[PDB]
RNA sequence: AGAUGGUAAGGGCCCACGGUGGAUGCCUCGGCACCCGAGCCGAUGAAGGACGUGGCUACCUGCGAUAAGCCAGGGGGAGCCGG
């Protein structure tokens, strides 16, 4: 159900959407990178956070 | 004095039980033939590929940096995150 929530917000992200959407994706990707480092160092993170983050970006990326 | 017997280092035939081997029977995701259907794809970049893609991933599979996936409509009604 995570989908409907964000995706609805995403056109809702039309205050300066395309621009705001880039800012957003950009932010997300940083989070993900921190996450890659998280999982990288080992003792840290628990999977899906990355899988869900990737998808969220793919949606965002529209 | 005269006259006559027994042993198996190993081998041979047979019997019993094995080892090796994968014939035979049964089985079948596959294959063959005919018939019916259907018949073009590409610069809006095809066919076919290379390298990448999973939290941990060797290969297969799917996918393409949005990477075993993104969105929307329809189906479907308890399971799901491929092998
Ligand atoms: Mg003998
Ligand atoms: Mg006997
Ligand atoms: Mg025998
Ligand atoms: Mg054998
Ligand atoms: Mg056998
Ligand atoms: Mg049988
Ligand atoms: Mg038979
Ligand atoms: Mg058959
Ligand atoms: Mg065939
Ligand atoms: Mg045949
Ligand atoms: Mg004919
Ligand atoms: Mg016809
Ligand atoms: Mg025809
Ligand atoms: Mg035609
Ligand atoms: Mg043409
Ligand atoms: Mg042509
Ligand atoms: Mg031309
Ligand atoms: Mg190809
Ligand atoms: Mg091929
Ligand atoms: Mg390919
Ligand atoms: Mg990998
Ligand atoms: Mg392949
Ligand atoms: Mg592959
Ligand atoms: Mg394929
Ligand atoms: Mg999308
Ligand atoms: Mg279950
Ligand atoms: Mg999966
Ligand atoms: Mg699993
Ligand atoms: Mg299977």
């Amino acid at each position: 159900m995570k989908l409907s929530e964000v995706r609805k917000q995403l056109e809702e992200a039309r205050k300066l959407s395309p621009v705001e959407l880039e800012k957003l994706v950009r932010e997300k990707k940083r989070e993900l990178m921190e996450l890659r480092f998280q999982a990288s160092i080992g003792q840290l993170s628990q999977n899906h956070k990355i899988r869900d983050l990737k998808r969220q970006i793919a949606r965002l990326l529209t």
